[PDB]
């Protein structure tokens, strides 16, 4: 799957391994190898939620199919303490999306190429 | 409402108290209480189209539930859009998103 | 037609000239006159991927018409080697995904409003 965190907080605020530790969650969460997970954490951001620009984030999990809808709530379970945690946000300001991503669009790797 | 700015103006350049301002022309056009909108402006990006550089905004609003209602949500935001980012209105693109209910937004204050 | 690229490697180091390359690449790729191609380059971001946060480009090309596998790869060998070289990111972390624009989505120009 991919995680997508879109965040205020500096990026220098980031703990190091943080990406890993993500990385390292989704794949317990999933029983999946880190090998085919992707996460990004886009820090910097100009946000705000009800003209708050306190410390935020809105995250998005995109994943094959549905392994969602009661998963989501685990998703929520698993990640919202470690993203408030980590990125000293208040659990009340971190937003996570949940998407179907489209298992027949395929991603081309450019090393056939180039 | 979300509402998402993507620009190449430096951070530096998007004046202060424009994140409430957004928010509050967004109350008005959509009718929504501030508390229920969200804002994210991304600057500093590389970006270009029409053949140019040149400061620009693609922006998109997402909400839950018509091409009257965004062009009258256009002529509400663009104007603000262009003169606080100081981009030249015909670089300044809005599109419109109805967003599935399922699935809305996950709020982590209930959880840990 | 629109292409956007996710990357880690830092703005600064983005080359000089790069988004005037990619847009004459693309109207090349595309058929399209360059001015009708938008590029939207966002770097600077943590990304993990693959397990790994070395340099890397997930990249996606939305266009108005139907997916097509040998399009995507004429596609592919036309900008993995400008986006490998000019990024200086391995060609094996750099991935392209290609995607149906909804013609039914209509952009709003300010233009007309301001
Ligand atoms: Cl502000
Ligand atoms: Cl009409
Ligand atoms: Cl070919």
């Amino acid at each position: 799957p991919m995680f997508i965190v879109n965040t205020n907080v500096p990026r220098a605020s980031v703990p190091d391994g943080f990406l890993s530790e993500l990385t390292q969650q989704l794949a317990q969460a999933t029983g999946k190898p880190p090998q085919y997970i992707a996460v990004h954490v886009v820090p910097d951001q100009l946000m705000a939620f009800g003209g708050s620009s306190e410390p935020c984030a809105l995250c998005s999990l995109h994943s094959i199919g549905k392994i969602g809808g009661a998963q989501n709530r685990s998703y929520s379970k698993l990640l919202c303490g470690l993203l408030a945690e980590r990125l000293r946000i208040s659990p009340d300001r971190v937003y996570i999306n949940y998407y179907d991503m489209n298992a027949a669009n395929v991603g081309w790797n450019c090393s056939t190429f180039a």
